């Protein structure tokens, strides 16, 4: 319900969702903690659950480039679930912080069951890619 | 090795092993089409995946003024529809056979029979749409300035 | 160093065209809350903000608003109303008290008039932003 | 519009006496079929409106794939953005048929603006709405 409230599951059937939440863990922050740092290995996306946090990079000069505020029901990292990279940001607590985590070594086990909730996945990713690569402009005139 | 190599010319199924690329193409159907032949019409709907194996298919578009408009010429080892493997939708363009033309094509609804078959290739398609998405929004503009 | 020239519109221009930038410019000041601009209004102006932080927010389809960026000290904000106005897109708040420098469309022709080394520099800045672009970047 | 000058964004919001200026200082460039406008790589400093005739517009894939991208006819343009921003061409140029064409360098750009001073502005806004409609489209960031 928290969950499905995203476009990756928003497809999701009550069987279906009950499955995802018991494939998942939970996971706390104090306000001020760090969930992750930019440039570490990232396997796994998060559903905020209540509090708030904040994602930033830091330009040549030492200012902060302030990225997102990332609140209940939204995502973090969601494309790291399907394909593993460093972070591109570093995510830091506003707030006493709950979410849920799935891992990419979870995912295999969850759609060995279940190959209709891979299909769901996958027409939720490839509407996203759809719709970048058409805005993804012109120049066909050799510029 | 050099089997499928037909199929595998492309962003999605580039990294697919060789038992994944002969079930790909057990799975998937001949077309064959004469010159001036129509693969498919702007706004038909779409739900299949074509590799082009031979010929050139010229996709157009229909201009605000009636004609045509040239939007690509795709031949051996290239795409024609791929993501509506994933995501059905209307086509956004016609293809038209230049020449004779054979594709093998895959369907949405082929997809179920081999991630059942195969559970592992789910999670490959999923890398593979996933890192190009990544590309796009990643690698890649900003101006989030209120203009 | 220059306030101004530390974004990538503004870049090139040497010191005494900076300067002629500057006085061409309208100082602005907000108090902490007030708002620069609302999402919907007549967006005509760019701005460099100069001190404090300006909070750019935009209505979520929830409701709640959605942050877009949070602008500094030598960031620019509307940027590209300067050249080609139309609505704002987003809400801009001042987080803390808050100093710009807003240069309108209305200021551009008499600026760049008597400055054609200059609205070449612009032109360049802006093309550049769509060559990187495409070369960072169908099927029917 | 049956200005072969102002059927483009670019210079679509030009007067009559600007656009016959803007032509009057153009060079006349002229390809037979087989020739090449430019080269994928070259340095690029000039875009050019065709007249008449077509060029083919391709680039050049990993295996050594000439790849087709588009077929430019009369009152279209070719390296628009070469003008503004003079860098390496995007694509390879040849001549489908005969081809003529009205070309505009960098280096003609500040000379034009001294005479014509105004059209500073209306170059910019066409510029700047390529990149706001595709910023527009795009703003389509959670740490990836």
């Amino acid at each position: 319900d928290v969950l499905r409230r995203n476009p990756l599951f928003a497809a999701l059937d009550d069987e279906q969702s009950a499955e995802l939440r018991a494939s998942m863990s939970e996971v706390t922050l104090a306000r001020g903690d760090t969930l992750f740092h930019e440039g570490d290995p990232g396997d796994r996306l998060y559903v905020v659950t209540e509090g708030k946090v904040k994602l930033h990079r830091t330009s040549p000069d030492g200012r902060e480039n302030m990225l997102a505020v990332v609140g209940p029901s939204e995502l973090i990292g969601e494309l790291s679930l399907f394909d593993p990279g460093p972070r591109t940001a570093t995510g830091t607590a506003l707030t006493e912080v709950k979410l849920l985590a799935l891992g990419h070594g979870d995912l295999q086990p969850w759609l060995n069951v279940r190959p209709e909730v891979a299909t769901a996945l996958l027409r939720a990713v490839a509407r996203r890619l759809r719709k970048t690569n058409d805005a993804m402009l012109v120049f066909s005139d050799g510029s």
